[PDB]
């Protein structure tokens, strides 16, 4: 038996298309976390609704992981736009992914208040163990080919830009502009609750993985959530799915 | 014979633990260890979760595929947030949150950045059950697990057992005044592990509780003291093992 390749989007809105397009499907659910298993081009692949945000993708992730063992990840959904260049509709392949909401502070007394700019990635929350040994990472990469593949398709998606950046994961949704700016200008981010987390699961168990977001909504720009942002991001990820099983 | 789940987040949180197991096997899968024996004849494994929020979800939820534990307790350090509390103190869940969920109303870059703005974004906390949307705020404490912990209070040397709320992040704030909003604000005794494994722990049914020793406190300049890992380790070894004399 072949192994499938694992396709993950936190919402509803974000996984329908996909559990459309595959053939001859069982959905299974275990805990909070529901798969749809099926064929795409007469290969498997499995469709996760991972839930929202860092625990929730880290669970599905594993799970999906001990059920079904994938040959790849790719981890896709919507974002909010950090690169003032982005627009609503434009699609960021994941060069990198990190904890964009870990963070540590050196001590401070009260009367000095609180200050954000102060507040640093804390890389321990992206450690891992490789048979046992301690492996410090500050981000995760996608994997190269994986990314170069989505860019080399960039023509095939038809509402907006392909483009290669950062992809900052935390447990946030951020609206006030001067934090936008400053996560993009210290991060050097592309947009903004689950890949990272995902990714971390993914390198792990040493499973290729990519994410693949589009911007649904931009604060710098004043475009608000576009609901059809994420089926346009699907029929990209659909597309993508079908080139790669084509050389398999 | 399903084993009761004990989770520690760095080597210095386990190592105590693993040695009172009779009869260890050792597993790695990907990133985690765990380590299956028995304590007082029963079933126990101990799992070392690396650190924050994805590490704690991953380990909990390859346990519960691996091993289907009874219940799970989740133990280790953490940072005072409630004056009240010292160093040595061990504060038992009532609940856990994610602590460092936000979200923010639009604000134009001119008005700058102020995070007692910022809301705690529930929806990181949200669920389905049988395929239905269940939201949450938290995570309580199995009351029963709760006060199991705090009847056991004096059997514990080395500070107070205290009820109180245990704020998960992926956080270490040494900002004061950020520690003091926070409190004032979520009612917070301590500060990256626990709501992340309770949240599983809520997914698949299992009794859960969350016992904290306070390694450090900002609020008193007490630095992390690491003999605090051990301290609490040896509670929860004495709390497993009245559990297991009740099977
Ligand atoms: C309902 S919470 C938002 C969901 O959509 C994603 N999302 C879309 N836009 C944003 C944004 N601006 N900030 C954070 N998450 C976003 C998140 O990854 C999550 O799954
Ligand atoms: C090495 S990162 C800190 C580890 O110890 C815990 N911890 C101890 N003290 C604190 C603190 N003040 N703030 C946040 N996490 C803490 C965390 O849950 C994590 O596993």
């Amino acid at each position: 038996a072949s192994a499938p390749i694992l396709i993950q989007g936190a919402m509803d809105v974000e996984v329908e298309t996909l559990v459309a397009a595959l053939k001859d499907k069982q959905e299974l659910t275990v805990g909070s976390w529901t798969y749809w298993q099926g064929t795409l081009s007469g290969y498997p692949v499995v469709v996760s609704r991972t839930e929202v945000g860092l625990a929730n993708a880290a669970a599905a992730t594993t799970l999906a992981m001990e059920r079904f063992q994938p040959r790849l990840v790719i981890n896709q959904g919507t974002a909010g736009g950090h690169d003032p260049a982005l627009h609503r509709g434009d699609i960021v392949i994941g060069t990198k992914s990190f904890n964009m909401g870990a963070y540590r502070s050196d001590l401070t007394p009260a009367e000095q208040g609180v200050d954000p700019s102060k507040w640093h990635n804390f890389e321990v929350t992206m450690r891992l163990r490789d048979n046992g040994k301690l492996v410090e990472h500050s981000s995760f990469a996608g994997d190269p080919e994986l990314v170069g593949r989505a860019l080399g398709m960039a023509d095939r998606y038809r509402h907006g830009r392909v483009v290669p950046g950062i992809i900052g994961t935390a447990d946030e949704w951020n609206r006030q502009v001067a934090r936008i700016n400053w996560l993009h200008q210290t991060y050097q981010t592309a947009a903004e609750m689950e890949t990272s987390s995902a990714a971390l699961v993914a390198e792990a168990y040493k499973v290729p993985f990519v994410g693949i977001r589009v911007l649904s909504n931009t604060d710098l720009h004043g475009e608000e959530f576009d609901p059809q942002t994420a089926i346009h991001c699907q029929q990209f990820v659909i597309d993508y799915a079908k080139a790669l099983i084509n050389g398999f």
